[PDB]
């Protein structure tokens, strides 16, 4: 009643030091200064229903002030993953924690951060439903894209300001796991080695883009790290969105590669010179059957 004060305080300033309101979705103002990064972004997936109550372990780990600060960014990606919603609970969860765990105490590896940058770059995806059929589905409450091996996976880019031209979007897959996310994302040799091959993917890549010649594939000499790329091009006709055709060339289960480990996927938009301008990322499950999939992990929340 009092508590939860300090902590809307806290959130509601980090709201407006940034271009944001509560109401949209002293000691005080010490806080406000006062306030490993990469535990908020990577070790937590926050999701409408993921952060369940995942957000206990993750503060447990560990500093009263880190907490305050915690919420503050977890607020800021919410609303950047346009996960508004969450702000309302992150707050509830928030209050919830001190009372349990800290109040005691008081009563005596490239980067999948999102931005939108200047162009309000985001992530659309069909609406396409959990029956058997279905060969690509996405789950909001995940944020998690189901799909077949080699299966057709409209990914739509969203932008406020159209970018300008020589603008290219890039995917990009990693390892959601911590203790694998240095490992690089490969094919397993089954699939690597396939009479599958459109002529223009290496054997060796998990992501693909269909139905386009000015597709681009690199190896990072640095980092060895697969990449695939396209020129961005502005809606067609009628469309409001972009939409790049991707496929994943190996399953999740494949031994000699993913083996059963769950991955991100990466886009960013970038210009001509190569400098980045937003990003974005899913996870991805690549199975037999993703209607069933998507639907048995998400009956399991809430
Ligand atoms: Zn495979």
């Amino acid at each position: 009643q009092s508590n939860r004060e300090l902590v809307v305080d806290f959130l509601s300033y980090k709201l407006s030091q940034k271009g944001y309101s509560w109401s949209q979705f002293a000691v005080k103002q010490a806080l406000r200064e006062a306030g490993a990064f990469s535990d908020l972004t990577s070790q937590l997936h926050i999701t409408p229903g993921t952060a369940y109550q995942s957000f206990e372990q993750v503060v447990n780990e560990l500093r009263i002030v880190a907490f305050f600060s915690f919420g503050g960014a977890l607020c800021v990606e919410s609303v950047d993953k346009e996960m508004q919603v969450l702000v309302s609970r992150i707050a509830a969860w928030m209050a919830t924690y001190l009372n349990d765990h800290l109040e005691p105490w008081i009563q005596e590896v490239p980067s999948q951060k999102t931005y939108q940058g200047s162009y309000g770059f985001r992530l659309g995806f069909l609406h396409s439903g959990t029956a058997k059929s279905v060969t690509c589905t996405y789950s909001p409450a995940l944020n998690k894209m189901f799909c077949q091996l080699a299966k057709t996976c409209p990914v739509q880019l969203w932008v406020d300001s159209t970018p300008p031209p020589g603008t290219r979007v890039r995917a990009m897959a990693i390892y959601k796991q911590s203790q694998h996310m240095t490992e690089v994302v490969r094919r397993c040799p089954h699939h690597e080695r396939c009479s599958d091959s459109d002529g223009l993917a290496p054997p060796q890549h998990l992501i693909r883009v269909e139905g386009n010649l000015r597709v681009e594939y690199l190896d990072d000499r640095n980092t060895f790290r697969h990449s695939v790329v396209v020129p961005y091009e502005p809606p067609e006709v009628g469309s409001d969105c972009t939409t790049i055709h991707y496929n994943y060339m190996c399953n999740s289960s494949c031994m000699g590669g993913m083996n059963r480990r769950p991955i991100l996927t990466i886009i960013t938009l970038e210009d001509s010179s190569g400098n980045l301008l937003g990003r974005n990322s899913f996870e991805v499950r690549v199975c037999a059957c993703p209607g069933r999939d998507r639907r048995t992990e998400e009956e399991n929340l809430r």
